[PDB]
């Protein structure tokens, strides 16, 4: 599923992400735009052989099982394929664990480089929430 901007914002707010660990909703929408272009089916292979999955590009080296990243962990206890669903519940729940792990949203490279320090409220401007 390719989300609209305000549609995704409402779903994330309906999933508890607004101000989660201090990150306003616009941070999460900005991250999803530049990680996946709001596409739940996005995948990208990394040099080390791990793969990133879904609307927030969660990496199989630590967070999910895809059967093809030897020596990796599955800290969200899910198959990586579950992160590609049109229902974003599994991605949101796993993102809550990532952002709690000490490094905040710096875990998402595109957030650090394209969202951090910008007017992220602009990403939810005009949405009914
Ligand atoms: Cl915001
Ligand atoms: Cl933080
Ligand atoms: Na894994």
């Amino acid at each position: 599923k390719v989300f609209g901007r305000c549609e995704l914002a409402a779903a994330m707010k309906r999933h508890g992400l607004d101000n989660y660990r201090g990150y306003s909703l616009g941070n999460w929408v900005c991250a999803a735009k530049f990680e996946s272009n709001f596409n739940t089916q996005a995948t990208n292979r990394n040099t080390d052989g791990s793969t990133d999955y879904g609307i927030l590009q969660i990496n199989s080296r630590w967070w999910c099982n895809d059967g093809r990243t030897p020596g990796s962990r599955n800290l969200c206890n899910i198959p990586c394929s579950a992160l590609l669903s049109s229902d974003i519940t599994a991605s949101v729940n796993c993102a809550k664990k990532i952002v709690s792990d000490g490094n905040g949203m710096n875990a998402w490279v595109a957030w650090r480089n394209r969202c951090k320090g910008t007017d992220v409220q602009a990403w939810i401007r005009g949405c009914r929430l």
